């Protein structure tokens, strides 16, 4: 099982602001840099957020990240159809001494 | 076992320029971004290199990374007892559809 907890699936319509969550513990999320990535089926992930809240140049400005204690979050401010994908969080874990991951949150853009 | 190949260890003495190697395949190292991190004992890892050869701000120009074909390397110019950590490469792998890692190169000064 993934050591970090993400809700498996979220829906929304274009334009809606949706935030997804990544819950960990004192020995991971709380403690350590959190990274988020976006994965479409069959292709290489795109890093959306590194070091908790930093957005690479080239990632659309509607994506932002932050960390509140044992919980990290990724906000998508104005969902687009092209945002339908699987979103993962990860960080180092002090107690397992290696990388830990959420199980991914699949975002569906409806209408 | 780690999918990328690294020397399990590499001893050295202050002053000299060491090089850590990381070999993989066309579906990982060649076709994907390589990252390097450094892990001191009981300390959170620091990324020294992203996208093959770029340094995060706050990382001494004295680490450099690069790659050719299916292998990557991190050159540590001008050692220090401070640089005594375990150094790791990683990248996405298209064939496994997942992340792959080197086994780490424990540097000794
Ligand atoms: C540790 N780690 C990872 C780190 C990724 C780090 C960074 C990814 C992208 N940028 C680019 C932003 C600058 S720019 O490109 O906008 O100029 C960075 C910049 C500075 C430091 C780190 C990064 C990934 C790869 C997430 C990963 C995956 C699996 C396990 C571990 C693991």
């Amino acid at each position: 099982q993934p050591v970090l907890t993400q809700s498996p699936s979220v829906s929304g319509t274009p334009g809606q602001k949706v935030t997804i969550f990544c819950s960990g513990s004192s020995s991971n999320v709380e403690d350590n840099s959190v990274y988020w990535y976006q994965q479409f089926p069959g292709t290489t992930p795109k890093v959306l957020i590194y070091n908790d809240d930093r957005r690479p140049s080239g990632v659309p400005d509607r994506f932002s990240g932050s960390k509140s204690g044992t919980s990290a979050s990724l906000a998508i401010s104005g969902l687009r159809s092209e945002d339908e994908a699987d979103y993962y969080c990860l960080s180092w874990d002090d107690s397992l001494n290696g990388w830990v991951f959420g199980g991914g949150t699949k975002v569906t853009v409806l209408d």
